DNA sequence: TAGTTATGAAAA
DNA sequence: TGCAGTTTTCATAACTA
DNA sequence: TAGTTATGAAAAC
DNA sequence: TGCAGTTTTCATAACTA
DNA sequence: TAGTTATGAAAA
DNA sequence: TGCAGTTTTCATAACTA
DNA sequence: TAGTTATGAAAAC
DNA sequence: TGCAGTTTTCATAACTA
């Protein structure tokens, strides 16, 4: 049901209601595929509506992040610090247009990077075109922000469109004998290298091969096919070749053999439950260290753009590249393009004529 | 004029009518007119979209508006008149809530109506549901009006629409047995000759449908063994697509001598014995009977599904997805890309590039 | 100044003082290059202001029109099928929405080309955009229209976008054959093969051609440098090898000494003034059906399209073809990229594997 | 809060003059702050607008602004606060029509105040102070509000803006000429070879001033004698650009040695001495300098000049404008098209195309 | 035969 | 990641000079 | 003859 | 980066000392 | 020297 | 044909540890 | 040791 | 054809039988 734009005689509490309406809303519609108990989600649900401070929308909203319900935290922290912004310092909600929602993203953003200003914005976007969709008074009447913010700088694509970092050839060669040669404990050495080398041949996303499953490998004439589990029971697949990781694989397997596995897991701590995240980022940044290879981006996805990139420079096949890396979209795919040695070439090449 | 208070009416079924009529006139003067014939019977669908006050009235006016070469019309009729079945039923049979009012029309309806009367439909039809619903209530919004100048608004925007499938195309080796099966399968003297060359042209060029059954004699440009052949594609966006002569040199000369026996009109290259176009039914009955014929039956059964083999073989030979694009008029790769198909075992390509 | 929305207690008349202004506005505005008198142009200027009906309007704007405003042509009579379709079938100037509007483009441009519904859905944005931007009543309020048409089929580019007409490489040559070789007077036939041969070796268009002066001619080591007139005293230049029209030029400056000529015109006609696109039309078209090469268009401008296609063909360079016609944008030049041969080749040879 | 009556002084020139400090600050706001090193000096901005009524300080804010960081307020104060000069003085001098209210601030108004205050400007700052005004108007109109909640239309559209000139790049010929330049002009020992590089690397990437002046070390990739050049460009676009090594590899080892006794801040590889990034100012009159020395002075003499030359010849040896289009880091054909200039003597080109 | 309308559905 | 939304074909049923 | 003016329509900038 | 907006030709009628 | 701010103007 | 409008460089003047 | 959870921030879809 | 909008990782703190 839709509610009037202004129940309350405090517009500070008011604009908390909205955004506690909008998080809720926000909560049931986001994915929930990361949840390992909906029971916790559910709490989170009607903990939202019978919240009545900033204080109390936060923690709700980190729990529910922290259940698994990962998408809450785009929406959340950015929309409370405007809040903030809207008690400090104004009689009624119609005074927010986009010039004072200017001057809140300078504020608050100024320091941050471009990508997460966009956050901001987004978020901002998605508040206030809820308010528009479920506000209605007494009269029948309908209050219709319609904000939509494209005066702000760096907001489009192309603005702040970091090209991602990543390791060239030579560098990758560099990265994969390091795997081998720095130093790791017994107890885990065979498990974290054949994780983060299978990472590197096949640019696979950090989620994706921590919640491997072995049932999904499948060999064929010396080519491994893996199959990733996606959304909706719905599976993508790439090929390895056998030769870069079967000594290491079969050692691994028999070692796993004495941890307590669950689920059919491929990797797994001593508990036998799946890996994180945090676990693989330092096991692969103490590498990168190790290789002299730091830079802006020393983690398992900046692998993942590696792949990408050094796929189209030994194909230039568009599409290879976003079935092999599962891009949805080829705007995603066509960005490795712009490393194309090749095509560099043809511009500095001018010179030698 | 063209603004009426929202409410007019003491039946909010009727008055839920209205609109619906009012909307769907206003479509049939926007939505394109390039594939209607004669204009005046455009004319007569706007006047009698006015006169209607019923359902029956709505339908068979639609009807007759796409008959009459007003195609588009047939996205929004529908799905509308469902739902204005759905909120007359439960007027009636429901006495409670929401269908005392259209003002009280809201997501959770619409959401339901989608749950109600799309339940065997494909995505793609769910889609179109919720589009042409979507498409409504931004009429009445815009155009809903009372004497004090004061407008209600709905503002519904309503969320997106959320085992494997026979292959959409036919790969090069099965494109090839298609070809031979053209002119292996039997066809009667009268058509043989105008026939293949209809469907191989169709198979060479990535053609649509009725960008094949509209091309002139005019339209071909022949010179150092290719066939420069302008066409006026979907949307009435035109491209130049090349057809090598060696393909149908022969099976041209053979129909273009038939076609002199024939009343053709419009300088058109194919025609029935009435001179007139050939319809999208019977290029689909002679295609389907020669994949049929051949054993390759799947998903897709007609021409289009040529489309979608000629643009995926264009990619597999050349990897240029831009070229695609302009063979088959598209703005954007995310288009082409629908009917560029990858073959799965392709991803030991990456898997190989490790060993270079 | 600004005046009221409705002044007068008749929204018919009131429409068609809108127009009166609108299109006084577009003639003070628009170009005024090709007008041979001014005062005609400045009579028919306070002639829109004491227009009271339709049929003034219209007979002004043809005045104007003919004496060599030609741009009017654009709006007056669009506008006036507006006033027509408002007049016949509405208490108020405020009734006209885009759905009226639709219902308008639909009865009256249904059996008209794609190109013409832009124009008149152009001049109908124009209009209500100037209205919007003058009206103001004695409440110092403004009514604000905000005529887009969006939603309107066939509006945008590439849709109706035909794709020029021309001669390829083969026909070319047949046309130049056939200027040679069909019959014309003695009196004309030295003239008009020069000009239509300029035209076809150059791409210039007609009133390009018909406007040539001697003094721009220049002649270096067997290359003509030819001058055109643009628009502020602005020189465009194109090339062109001497030997296609050397004996040809000299036989028709023989003969132009025996004309009245005026303006160091190159081109004219007996009277000394320069020749009127009419004539160069009939002159070209006949010379068209002659060789067998009767199509959608068959005019000089044809003969341009084929010059911009056949440059690129050989070239491959859009700047060239940009230079080379004189195109201000690279948006026009890139049109002829749609014929490119080698382009084309690429994706029918696939079969040929 | 960001909403107020249009009138609220009695002075309409005070109250003209409130609007624009309203408008300007918005700017400091919605502008990039991109180059901003301190965001504390932005912050002061912003609230010295507010407590600013005059036209001093807002002139005086703005300046801090721009030379904080915020270069893009440059293009809108000047104009504004020029036209309030306009506004003012006409208020005092001629007591009559217009100046009693900025109500009847029409566009025949503004097209007087351009044709008066831009007498003696190029068309491109014509173009500027007519955005501005556009700007400023557009600003008022969606931000004027009585206590009726009803505001005040302006609505104002001016219309565009409507002997040939010294060439504004250099040709292959002159390209030559300046490289040789750069190394014969002379030098002292403590720049020659970090000024000879960084010239150097601008004239073979065709990079902007601010993008070289700014290049890390870390912004290199070296892979078989190819420099890869990560470069964040103008409104933070990113783009990579190659230079060959055999053109700076033993210019860049020198350079580096010395870089080894410069305190060196944020990885830069070029800085002054006191480690700290070079100016425009600097690395135009250096430019200049050799520009002047090998008797190259034209239209233009800076290192923007220099990306001139670059896309001229890329385009002339390549003849694809979208690859001038990608080193260059443009969304638009048309936009490379200006650094792209046409030799008129090419037109003998397209003269021959019938002789082939 | 040798094709045509008409149409709810499914894309493109 | 996937739409905005207009404009086509699918895939038959029913029919005939 | 050898051209013109006028014009709705259709592009071409 | 497409658009709104401007400028020109199409293509034929109806002439004419 | 060896560079820096600051700035009205002119593009891009 | 050329903008919408934000974000840079031009091209000096004036100055100095 | 060998990993975890929590988190603002920054992307990556 | 860019977007609004959704989903995931970065990268470090603070732990701990
Ligand atoms: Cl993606
Ligand atoms: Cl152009």
């Amino acid at each position: 049901m839709k509610h009037p734009l202004e129940e309350l005689k405090d517009p500070t509490e008011n604009l908390l209601l909205w955004i506690g309406r909008f998080l809720r809303y926000k909560c049931t519609s986001l994915s929930n595929s990361q949840v390992k108990d909906q029971n916790k989600v559910f709490e989170c649900l009607n903990e939202l509506n019978q919240a009545c401070s900033s204080s109390q929308l936060e923690k709700v909203c980190k729990k529910a992040r922290n259940a698994g319900l990962l998408g809450i935290n785009t929406y959340a922290l950015p929309l409370l610090k405007f809040h903030e912004y809207f008690s400090k310092a104004f009689n009624s909600l119609k005074n927010i247009d986009e010039v004072m929602l200017a001057e809140f993203l300078s504020v608050y953003t100024g320091g941050l990077s471009l990508a997460t200003k966009k956050n901001y914005r987004i978020a901002l976007l998605g508040l206030f075109s809820y308010i528009d969709k479920q506000n209605q008074d007494e009269n029948e009447k309908s209050y219709i922000y319609n904000i939509t913010l494209k005066n702000i700088s760096g907001v489009n694509q192309s603005a702040g469109n970091k090209l991602p970092t990543h390791l060239n050839n030579e560098e990758l060669e560099k990265f994969l004998e390091s795997i081998d040669k720095i130093e790791m404990s017994a107890k885990v050495r065979a498990r974290n290298r054949l994780l983060i080398k299978i990472i590197v041949f096949t640019g696979m996303r950090s989620n994706e091969a921590l919640q491997l499953k072995i049932k999904d490998f499948t060999l064929e004439n010396g080519c491994y096919t893996i199959l990733i589990k996606g959304k909706g029971d719905k599976y993508r697949a790439v090929m390895l070749k056998a030769f870069h990781i079967e000594s290491l694989l079969k050692e691994w397997l028999i070692e796993r053999e004495l941890y307590p596995v669950k689920n059919d897991l491929l990797f797994c701590n001593q508990k036998g439950s799946a890996l994180t995240q945090a676990y693989l980022y330092k096991q692969v940044e103490r590498i990168i260290n190790f290789a002299g290879l730091r830079r802006e981006k020393n983690g398992a996805h900046m692998l993942r753009h590696s792949f990408a990139t050094l796929l189209y420079q030994k194909r230039h096949d568009l599409i290879l590249v976003q079935e092999a890396l599962g891009h949805a979209s080829l705007n995603t795919s066509r960005i490795y393009t712009h490393f194309d040695k090749q095509r560099l070439e043809e511009a500095a090449s001018i010179w030698e004529e």
